[PDB]
């Protein structure tokens, strides 16, 4: 009848075989069909992840971790290192937060800072990972401290592909030349530069920043974030790290933007991101190799800063830049692609008479990509390291007016997460999911933003003495690069990941979200 | 605090004294002793009159937030228990019912509806309803309560409530003004300098609280802050009250009867039912509203004409004035949010009151929070009228097509294509989750929706069915068992641990350790 039975996915990025795959993965019985263009290439950067994604990968779509190890060659995330705010030696922002909390107001009273807060902080900050050569073979905390992934882009799609055509996706190569609607809301079919008409019963828009579903086809407004987010390109190359490997991302505020440091085996891959209206894309890239002497000159990369005003409209849905990009300085991409596709693969109707849920899922991503840009937004606003005239224009002109009612509860008694319970629930509403309040603090804290610090209420020596515990175990931590070849060596140790039930990326805690 | 501030925030003014200004005097002293607390209330307008139900927040927010004692609630207040609401509505001959205790009372509504045609077996508390019984039961040498494990509210005489709650502000050091203000005096944007008695007294404090009522003395006239009407979804603006008789039984529920021209409650109390027919007056003229309430509930009598309007102003705290209960927003009771909303709002200011003038000022976040609270509540009570089939009145007609059910409908549309939204995969359940209201949720919605046999695909069940209906068989078992109302009531009064281990056991809904957790 009017059984959706065929999806067809276009375009081949990261979000394409990502959609491509959760669709097989869940809904076995469609038939899915990726299309993509062999001569457009796909965008080509988001490398740094969140420790979501490693439940998403692995529990939902349920991909080895041997092979994917085996085959991405991944290095760890613990976090991110700012060289950012007002702090000479900046402030480091760790992704574990109950399971390893020393605690945050002990740190600034004890420190001046916030690199004591947490055990993968001080972990961060001895370039050190929480595995140990223990007298028998190795021991992990991994499993206890949850931390992510840096991916190499072409390694990982690579992967992904071949996972697709194991699923048993059907691979079509093609460049869509027009998208033919046969009603208002709906796609009748695409034409191919080479006269193929390929028809679906659904759509899924994953062909970038041109958005030709979503955008050209069906009409779909744009909603810039530009009053929040003022940069639009980035210089990308790479750098030789000698093979020490950081357990982190690094955020390094530049003249006109800031420049990513995200390690793989081979090297470091780097990132200026800048203002166009601020400085020229030769003189940022002269810039990038002053401030990082030996960097390569790969590529010139535009974006903007925004979504959609609907993801969903009628047979079609957008998964990635075709719907929606913020730059990488909280590494959400892969998160948003995947949020996305858990939202379609749930909310997909069984047949074309169906209730459409696209209104849902409409508001859901609004919301997510919206509390997204406002926590982004803090960053610049409040970020004093240079005194540049894009540094002072974003300190003077950055609009953070979704976040301010939150500000301002920060600025009454900081940290937000050493608030009152009620407060606290209260507070977390305004927060990105996933970054949390701890997020939104460590950011404020780390730049210094004025606020009444609150009563530690604990007393010192205390605080102290989970301080020193933290301490020697971050400094015992092997060195990544050893632990990655004790992982390599052991694929015993990514299982114990994934089954335990006291693992925090365990079955159990995966049941409990997908 | 400091001793030092010549800026500090010491003396608080709560203009108005029904449930919203003494719920609010209490808590400013009871968590901020140091303040001066002054009660301003007018001899000569009286308070509404009306507010009796309750929601299963609301024992933990009177006994633990205001540290009300029980045994001493119990002797003044004389309450009754509410296990849900009994719904005489929809297109069901039997109605169905609405219980609290989803969770630790769960049998499994899927199952209910595929084994007995309707809700009324989804839990033990809707067995107990049904039953007219309550969970607590004649042990060997005493009485074993199970009120402990499945959440459960009050009704409450409303001047009972008043008069003890009055004395303990006194009892408590707040102190009491008789004074009908006149004007609200600003002395600069968004400042109230004082107040100015029709007598000519002014009253000046640091910070003001607005319990004036539907007037809203301080926030909507002296501050300008316009009022958004819930109309289009909520069209009742009326209610006739009265009492009637009940033999001394005490239904352990407050009931939802649909009337031609809107509904009625009955809410027991110990000594009768407290009625009221909430209608339209566009439809019904009152005196006719009165006449249809005599046929429906013969002997009942006839006491007051409340009105109301339905809706919330766009904010709640501006400057040095926060607004609670009326004077900020109202629905009609048809789920009784009132007091839980008051309980917010007081919440909300004394965590968030600042020490001074010199602080930050949380205004912002106070007035989202609260407006997002109230705006799900709207459109959850929106669908009670959306799809009430019961009768084929002009008024009735007129819900079914007009109201106004926007907010949730994407909501709607999700459950059309697999009910119940409870018995969604987790993603989709948490996604869901974000349109109903925080205290009600998925599953009151869920409830609604089903009671009232709106068109959906019913999910297959999780389980076999034997397992469901041997669940339901032991909770059936339990429901015929437990005592009547009035007996267990008078266990309550003669064994004041039977409280205490509700409010203290770490196993308790309401105890502790649960309210250290819920701040
Ligand atoms: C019909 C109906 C049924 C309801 N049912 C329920 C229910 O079952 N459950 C529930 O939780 N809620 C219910 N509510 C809401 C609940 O009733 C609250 O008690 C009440 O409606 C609001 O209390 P209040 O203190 O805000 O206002 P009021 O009780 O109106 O008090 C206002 C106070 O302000 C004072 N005042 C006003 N102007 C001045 C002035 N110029 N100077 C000095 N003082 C002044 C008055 O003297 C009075 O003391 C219901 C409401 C209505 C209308
Ligand atoms: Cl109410």
């Amino acid at each position: 009848p009017g059984a959706i039975r065929t999806v067809g996915v276009i375009g081949g990025g990261t979000a394409g075989y990502l959609t491509a795959l959760a669709l097989k993965a869940k809904r076995p019985w469609l038939d899915v069909a990726l299309v993509e263009s062999a001569d457009i290439p796909i965008i080509g950067v988001g490398e740094a992840t969140v420790s979501y994604m490693v439940m998403f990968l692995h529990h939902y779509l349920g991909i080895d971790p041997a092979e994917f190890y085996q085959h991405v060659r991944p290095t760890w995330k613990l976090g991110i290192r700012f060289e950012w705010g007002s702090r000479p030696e900046g402030f480091v922002a760790p992704f574990d937060w109950g399971t390893g909390s020393v605690g945050l107001v002990g740190s600034l009273r004890e420190t001046g800072n916030v690199n004591e807060a947490t055990l993968q902080a001080m972990l961060m900050t001895e370039d050190r990972v929480p595995v140990y050569r223990g007298e028998g073979g190795h021991v992990s905390l991994m499993k206890y401290l949850p931390f992510a992934y840096h991916m190499d882009n072409a390694r990982l799609v690579r992967y992904l592909t071949e996972l697709a055509a194991r699923r048993g996706v059907r691979h079509v190569d093609a460049t869509v030349a027009e998208v033919r609607l046969d009603g208002p809301d709906h796609v009748g079919g695409l034409i191919t530069t080479d006269g193929r008409r390929l028809h679906y019963d659904f759509y899924v828009d994953c062909t970038g920043f041109r958005s030709l579903l979503l955008e050209k086809a069906l009409g779909i407004p744009f909603e810039s974030y530009a009053s929040s987010l003022f940069t639009d390109a980035a210089v990308t190359g790479t750098l030789a790290h000698g093979g020490h490997l950081k357990p982190y991302t690094t955020a390094t505020t530049m003249n006109a933007g800031w420049c990513w440091t995200i390690p793989t085996p081979e090297s470091d891959h780097l990132g200026y991101v800048f203002s166009s209206a601020a400085i020229d894309p030769d003189d940022a890239a002269a810039e990038m190799a002053r401030r990082f002497p030996g960097v390569t000159r790969e590529a010139l990369v535009r974006f903007r800063s925004g979504r959609h005003r609907e993801a969903w409209r009628g047979n079609v849905m957008a998964v990635g830049n075709s719907y929606a990009f913020v730059e990488p300085l909280e590494s959400s991409g892969l998160l948003m692609i995947a949020t996305a596709v858990q939202i379609l693969v749930s909310l997909l109707p069984s047949s074309r008479r169906d209730p459409l849920p696209s209104d849902a899922a409409n508001q859901a991503l609004a919301h997510r990509w919206d509390a997204i840009r406002w926590f982004l937004s803090i960053h610049y606003r409040f970020n004093g390291r240079l005194d540049t005239p894009f540094w002072k224009e974003a300190r003077a002109e950055t609009d953070i007016s979704g976040i301010e009612p939150l500000l301002r509860l920060f600025a009454a008694g900081a940290p937000l997460t050493g608030r009152d319970s009620f407060t606290r629930y209260l507070a977390d509403g305004a927060a990105p999911l996933f970054y949390g309040l701890e997020g939104v603090d460590t950011l404020l804290l780390g730049q210094e933003v004025p606020a009444r610090l609150l009563p530690p209420r604990e007393p010192p020596e205390q605080w102290r003495a989970r301080a020193a515990a933290a301490r020697s175990l971050a400094s015992r931590g092997l060195r990544q690069s050893e632990a990655l070849d004790a992982y390599a060596a052991d694929p015993c140790l990514n299982a114990e990941l994934l089954s335990d039930s006291d693992s925090w990326a365990g079955e159990r805690v995966a049941v409990r979200a997908g």
